[PDB]
């Protein structure tokens, strides 16, 4: 199942700052490593399922929002604890980097 968030300028501060982890996996779907990063991140958000929440930011219509993190290679996957960034992971995230990055920020 799919337990990922859907982010737009109309939930994304409330999300980030009411939940003590966020994270954001921004991508485009012309993006071939967002592509093959995509099931390892919904893998993960199920893990931890109620836990964190694992977002999604597609960057072609949240340009605003990419530009305010610099997010200039897709894909990035932002790291929000307690409201404020904590890391931005730039290309296709390891499974282990990025569950053991989870696990360390809950």
């Amino acid at each position: 199942e799919d337990v990922t968030l859907v982010l737009t300028e109309e939930n994304f501060d409330e999300v980030i700052r009411n939940n003590k982890l966020v994270l954001v996996d921004c991508w485009a779907e012309w993006c071939a490593p967002c592509h093959l990063y995509e099931p390892i991140y919904k893998k993960v958000a199920e893990k931890y399922k109620g836990k964190a929440v694992f977002g999604r930011l597609n960057v072609d219509e949240n340009q605003k929002i990419a530009d305010k993190y610099s997010v200039l290679n897709i894909p990035t996957t932002l790291i929000f604890v307690n409201g404020q960034l904590v890391d931005s992971l730039v290309g296709a995230v390891d499974e282990d980097t990025l569950e053991s990055t989870v696990n360390k920020y809950l």
